């Protein structure tokens, strides 16, 4: 009768953490094979960060300029490339401890586990969602850049998140493990901001098919609406728009619990007009919405 | 600027995670050095379970009753006994990966992390806390127990709680890595109940102090109490009474952010008193009691 924010376990990832120094400057790689994957503002200065050019900062190292670091152990870089924003680094030692994984580009709304580094060295582990707006609200200081964010189906670690920067609104943004950023942002300490964000119609939906199957009931009603009435609601509380995918992504669970899924969107709809009026869902005063409808479904196997 | 319940990395538990099978009843257990713990109703039946009598039924068991599963490997029992609501198994093999380990019992209000473990194979992981009730918030389902918290130091995993059942109220009991419950719960499936909860003040007090230190002063004033002033609202409230070793504690804290202990209580007594009335701190609408003033500390490294 529990539900928690459950972040998939670490191992996987821990033993493909490594420690890169160019200068005075430190960070998190990553280390798969023969390859290790990090920010490329790990070549910048304090003075550089505000506008590098990357081109002819990275022409001005040599291999021998990067020092990699896995626990005692020193690895010796034999190659070094940039490709987006992260740099490849080449090193003479394949990580006996590789999993399998996949590089992974996520979408908007979806979930993953962050392990957050420093140093080289794991700190701890959570779970979060990359927000509408491409930013994710994270706990980052500073050395947890090349911190990586990623998702474990059966073997297999999907990588899909390295952390590069933090907001002036405290949140965070990154790059998938190919260097590309999520968002308009880009690797300079530049006046970057983030967009208007907005609720993940979806996720919430499938928390409240959660709850059904859960036991609790309390917040359903008699009444059912169409896809337009209810989006005109979702706009007036900055929710995002439903469309028939994200529909026919509820059916599982809609199957699974006998109620329609325009009834749930009935019944959203009376609580986002209503408020909780002092009530709770699976322990929470408030509508959440880092819950997939696939996080759901693992999270509670059966138990309707 | 943001603040996560965070998890410790879970990769120096996982290794130690293994399956045990008695009849048809299989959950984890904890495999280190040459021994691995686990409930001991894994020698229950569904028939045994209301009422059973672990030494009669102990017994009547062999080394070969148990077989137990670390991955595709098979492990031999080569000896067995019962400590308190624990099984002590020893097999032949020593695991190669037993991380440096304590065994510690922990007080009501301190946090863990849990790996929450399905047939030996690790599936999540969520930090929670000890309630004053001795119960914690989980996530379990059948096929859970076993399971274990733990916190990490440096190395050293400090194992502390195993899991073994779920009350009428979605909450769950358990032991310390010697068998001993924490709480007046027995490993039986008879009407058992959680006594009345309370809320955890040193740990509400911490998180104010972190709410200040990452920048947010909005819930402050220029009153101070007592000490028996702030626990007759306190009582009122459902609050635990503060002590003055709870001050002591807050201390380091204190002095990081210039408001007295007890001018933390004022503003503490306030928000009791006034509600939030719209407003957040660090992210939540209400009064966040999970967090512990050591986990505060290592959350937020200087950044005051
Ligand atoms: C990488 O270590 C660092 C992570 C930041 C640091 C504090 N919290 C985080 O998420 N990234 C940067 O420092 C980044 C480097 C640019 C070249 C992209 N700049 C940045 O994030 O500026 C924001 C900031 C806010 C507060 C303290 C320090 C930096
Ligand atoms: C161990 O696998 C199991 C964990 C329970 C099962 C569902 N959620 C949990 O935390 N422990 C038991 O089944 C326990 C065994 C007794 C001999 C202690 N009995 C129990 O927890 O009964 C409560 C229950 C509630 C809902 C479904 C099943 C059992
Ligand atoms: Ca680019
Ligand atoms: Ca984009
Ligand atoms: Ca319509
Ligand atoms: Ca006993
Ligand atoms: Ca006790
Ligand atoms: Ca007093």
């Amino acid at each position: 009768s529990g539900f928690r924010k459950m972040a998939f376990p670490s191992g996987k990832v821990e033993g493909c953490m490594v420690q890169v120094t160019c200068g005075t400057t430190t960070l998190n790689g990553l280390w798969l094979d023969d390859t290790v994957y990090c920010p490329r503002h790990v070549i910048c200065t304090a003075e550089d960060m505000l506008n590098p050019n990357y081109e002819d900062l990275l022409i001005r190292k040599s291999n021998h300029s990067f020092l990699v670091q896995a626990g005692n152990v020193q690895l010796r870089v034999i190659g070094h490339s940039m490709q987006n924003c992260l740099l490849r680094l080449k090193v003479d030692t394949s990580n006996p401890k590789t999993p399998k994984y996949k590089f992974v580009r996520i979408q908007p709304g979806q979930t993953f586990s962050v392990l957050a580094c420093y140093n080289g060295s794991p700190s701890g582990v959570y779970q979060c969602a990359m927000r509408p707006n491409h930013t994710i609200k994270g706990s980052f200081l500073n050395g947890s850049c090349g911190s990586v964010g990623f998702n474990i189906d059966y073997d297999c670690v999907s990588f899909c998140y390295m952390h590069h920067m933090e907001l002036p609104t405290g949140v965070h943004a990154g790059t998938d493990l190919e260097g590309k950023f999520y968002g308009p942002f880009v690797d300079r300490q530049t006046a970057q901001a983030a967009g208007t964000d907005t609720t993940i119609t979806l996720n919430v939906l499938a928390w409240l098919y959660a709850a059904v199957i859960n036991g609790d009931r309390w917040f359903l009603n008699r009444f059912t609406t169409t896809l337009n009435d209810f989006n005109l609601v979702a706009m007036k509380y900055n929710y995002e728009p439903l469309t028939q995918d994200h529909v026919d992504i509820l059916g599982p669970l809609s199957a699974q619990t006998g109620i329609a899924v325009l009834d749930m969107c009935a019944a959203l709809k009376e609580l986002l007009q209503n408020g909780m009026n002092g009530r709770t869902i699976l322990g929470s005063t408030i509508l959440e919405d880092e819950f997939t409808p696939f996080d759901v479904v693992r999270q509670c196997s059966g138990v309707t």
